[PDB]
Formats: structure tokens, C-alpha cells, sequence
């Protein structure tokens, strides 16, 4: 049972990608950055900032997608300094509750749209 | 639990320890595939864009060989050493996907293997 | 639904993460570093004690799964240098026998802890 997923509260996708796709209850989620999906400009501000609207991005996705935040089983972030970690890992306190995700957090080089923070991952219902 | 290992002579051979893929049930695991020659074992010459191409072939080869195609691919996770060569991307990967696209995640890293400049691996159901 | 896997052979998860998650005989492994569980400071030792950490504490986690190394299908494994991969073959050979899990193997700038390599996956029992 396959879906492709799309929500108009999280940005669109532009080219040759969905936002997630569903099979059965698992949903893979496409990478988020932090684009404001109304101007799909970076929203301004620090990187807590980005941090909460990459969060808000995803949440779209998993509502759009029958369920939540609370139904990631595993998030991948990508950080351009691993320095902001710390950030990442407090914002992530107001929208996920304990049972959390598994994670990964590796610093890289570049995003797309020069973004400090992209995060992925898998949902299950 | 039923682990069944994906080859296919057509796509490059698993160099240490790694298989090429893996199925279980439903899902196929794919392995990171790079631009390489799986004749010459050696990089395709070319631009980026053959380098890409030859990215999708390598991955086609493996998705026939777990018994679909490109178009069974769910999530692709592309990793480039420079975000400057994306639209490429996205424009090749336009030649091997049809809507409806899969879920993908684009990461500009540091290194590859072989200094290959594209390296993509995913996730296909069927 | 989800269960939450806790090893205390494995560095404890701090913060907003689970050590992995498991739903349906799918187990999300989280990204593990070369921490050593009782001082949660890195292993000392070149490149191989490193790696050979790593696979410890995945194995740890596995374990507390419901099951071990045998059951990872796919590891992503990032390398702060590629250069040191030639021994993540190596290692690896001794934790895993075939049929041996997909892999992606990437060369990234930063690790937590910098760390030289980070390794996660996906395990199906």
C-alpha cells in the first residue's frame, strides 16, 4: 500500500522528490531545512530559529501523513557545526516527548539553500 | 528474519564487507553506490553528469536484481562533495524517476569512496 | 507499538534520543561513537580501537534487542578521514560474517566527541 505524501504546511517539492512516501504505517520522510513554506525562503533568525522550523517542517509531513512527531522512530540530522548540537538537542525537547527517537547528528559541509541544519527520517504508525 | 542477499553482475561488485543489498520481507536495503565502471571497476570518465548517470545505472542493476526498479525506490539519500553540482542531479535523476518521485535527503559531505564526486543509496519496497 | 531498547553494555543515551527503537522486528539503531560506556569518554588507542568500539556498543545495543550484529541489514558508516576505511573492512570483518549488511560509507568533516568514525543502522530480526 504506497503514498506519496504531501502536506501545504511544509515547503513543496521542488524536482524529482516527495516530501515522504508511505508504505503499510512507514512513512520515510524527505530531508527538511528551514524553509518557511509560505515565502520557501530560509526563515530568519539563529539557529534555534532553524532548528524550530525544520522541526515544524517535519511535524507537517507526519500529520499530513496520518500521525505525528511522536511517531518518528528515527531522525538523521545534519549539521554544519556540530557546535550547535546542543541547540538541536534542547529544541527537540518541546516537540518530541519521551519515548524519543533513535538519532544520528554528524557534522557535514553544506546544505542545500546554505542552511545550518537539515533533518530526515522514518515514522512509524 | 528470512535475509536474502541481492547481486546482480551488472551493477559493481561488493568490495569487502558489504553485499550489494539486502531484502528483507517487503523492503530492500541498498547499499551506497558510487560511479563506478562495473566492467573496469574504475570511475566512469565524464563529467559530473555521467558521473550520475552512471550513480542511477549502478542502483537500476541492483533494484532488477531484488526483482523491481528505480521506481520501487522509496528514499534516496544522495551525497555530493559539492552542492554546486545539484541541479545536476536533480536533473539526471529526472531521467530514471517518474512521478510519483521517492522521498529523498541531499547532503554535501567531504570525502567519497574512490574520490567519486556522487554517491546515493536508498530504500526500495516491492 | 514501539519499544524502547536500553543496554547498559552501550553509552547511555543523554538527552532527547533512545540508544534505538524497535517496532514489529525492525530495530533503529542510533548513531554510536567510540565512547566507552562506564567513562563515557572515547576509547584511547589509533583508528582500529576506535572502530572496534563502535561495533561493541552496536553489538550492545543489538543484544538488548533481541539480538545481535548478524541482524543489522544496512549500516551507514561516517568517516571523519576515508583515508582509515581500509580498516573499517578489517574490523568489521570480525563482527560480521557473511551475508554481510548493505553499507554507505561516507567522509564527513565532524563527529561528536570528535570522534573518527560514527556508525548506525537499521536491524531486522
Amino acid at each position: 500500500n504506497k503514498a506519496i505524501i504531501h502536506s501545504d504546511n511544509a515547503p513543496a517539492a521542488i524536482g524529482t522528490y516527495s516530501q515522504a512516501v508511505k508504505v503499510n504505517n512507514t512513512v520515510y520522510l524527505s530531508g527538511q531545512i528551514p524553509l518557511d513554506p509560505v515565502t520557501m525562503q530560509l526563515v530568519e533568525g539563529d539557529f534555534a530559529v532553524q532548528a524550530h522550523q525544520v522541526f515544524k517542517n517535519l511535524r507537517a509531513v507526519c500529520e499530513a501523513a496520518g500521525g505525528g512527531l511522536r511517531d518518528i522512530v528515527k531522525l538523521n540530522v545534519y549539521l554544519t557545526d556540530l557546535a550547535n548540537f546542543p541547540i538541536v538537542n534542547e529544541v527537540m525537547g518541546q516537540y518530541f516527548q519521551a519515548p524519543y527517537p533513535a538519532r544520528a547528528a554528524i557534522g557535514i559541509n553544506q546544505l542545500p539553500r546554505a542552511s545550518l541544519i537539515e533533518a530526515d527520517g522514518i515514522m512509524v504508525i
